[PDB]
């Protein structure tokens, strides 16, 4: 596969250019989120379809993979784009809401301090929602033919991959032998929290009757080969 | 303060080894098969059993003491499904498509099905152990990856504002640096060039991401068969703390 040649800087050139753009919404509340994030599904199908690695793999085994990694990988963006806004989520440039307006808003809010506290960089972001994207699903393949086998591969290459990349990247800034691997380390166990939010946002989102807004495999599947 | 910073990578790992609870064993000889409820009351009493010592190990976890006790609970609170998961799939390591809860209680996937959604997490803490395997884990990895969802699970939900919250927080972050450290140390002692040392960093840290997953679901299935009961209040992990 080609995404096993690429460089460091590469694979971030390649992350920063299938970066999907700010959308704003249409401006209820959960009519204006679930529109939004309707709008972002179609953005984010693509945008994986351009991770490095991702296409190599059967189209059951991508989907599998959107499936368990959609929630966290919209959560994510989410921070990101709060950062610069403390107290606030930003879920779109035109819906800016604080906390007033709670669990889960409080765990997105501490994670954008966090990434605020350790000064995440845009390279490191794309990296880390890459990840995601990859490692979210990549421990419940059902299969165990050759074939899921040699996928389960693939991904754990592309992730070493990736490692490689955050690595590179910071040594490029002038961090020490061991602030590399510490700060590896500090944002490899954010996503331990951002798989937590998922989690906790999936609960939720059941529990106001929202069930029919998750997106099915055969949804993904059918957005995928489109 | 505390000398808890100060420990080389050799003393980290020295005492978590010292720290590491016993294994318990099961009910001696249940009613076999099993009903739903049967096996729910045999695992139950195992994890509550087990508590008790997780908290003792939790205590000789460097810097876990220089923390509030109420900073204590809140980590066991959010942790000790994640970290009970982890002793599973460890323990299980060495019996391919087994659960060993006991060392008298080896489980096979088929008789997971006894309890409604039990297979799913079943399988997952399966395909864990696989990975573990796979990986040539370590034990000396082990208690510091145990370490680290200890201290890491409830760090990004002290929402707390002030001076005081800020500390505990920065400490515990230096906490998780050293372990990283430690990680690093046994990886370097072991032969691994620099490249390998930082692969396998990641991999052990983004499994901790699916143990997340899994204590989440299997939480999500002791709420759904009405068990809220046996999830271990902040009452009765505080007491077990100043015990
Ligand atoms: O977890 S919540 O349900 C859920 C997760 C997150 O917020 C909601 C959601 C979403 C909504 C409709 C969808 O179809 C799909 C996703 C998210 C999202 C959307 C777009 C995006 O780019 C990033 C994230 N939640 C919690 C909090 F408020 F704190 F964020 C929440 C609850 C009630 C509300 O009224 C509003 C939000
Ligand atoms: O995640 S589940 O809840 C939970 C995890 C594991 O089994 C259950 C359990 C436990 C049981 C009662 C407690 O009070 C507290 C913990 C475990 C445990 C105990 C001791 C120990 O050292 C390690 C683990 N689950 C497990 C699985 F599905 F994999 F079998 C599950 C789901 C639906 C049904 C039945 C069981």
């Amino acid at each position: 596969s080609l995404a096993l040649s690429l460089t460091a800087d590469q694979m971030v050139s390649a992350l920063l250019d299938a970066e999907p753009p700010i959308l704003y919404s249409e401006y209820s509340m959960m009519g204006l989120l679930t529109n939004l994030a309707d709008r972002e599904l179609v953005h984010m199908i693509n945008w994986a379809k351009r991770v490095p690695g991702f296409v190599d793999l059967t189209s059951h085994d991508q989907v599998h993979l959107l499936e368990c990694a959609w929630l966290e990988i919209l959560m994510i963006g989410l921070v990101w784009r709060s950062m610069e806004h403390p107290g606030k989520l930003l879920f779109a440039p035109n819906l800016l809401l604080d906390r007033n307006q709670v669990e889960i808003f409080d765990m997105l809010l501490a994670t954008s301090s966090r990434f605020r506290m350790m000064n995440l960089q845009g390279e490191e972001f794309v990296c880390l929602k890459s990840i995601i994207l990859l490692n979210s699903g990549v421990y419940t393949f059902l299969s165990s033919t050759l074939k899921s086998l040699e996928e389960k591969d693939h991904i754990h290459r592309v992730l070493d991959k990736i490692t490689d990349t955050l690595i590179h990247l910071m040594a490029k800034a002038g961090l020490t032998l061991q602030q590399q691997h510490q700060r590896l380390a500090q944002l490899l166990l954010i996503l331990s929290h951002i798989r937590h939010m998922s989690n906790k946002g999936m609960e939720h989102l059941y529990s106001m009757k929202c069930k029919n807004v998750v997106p099915s495999y055969d949804l993904l599947l059918e957005m995928l080969d489109a």
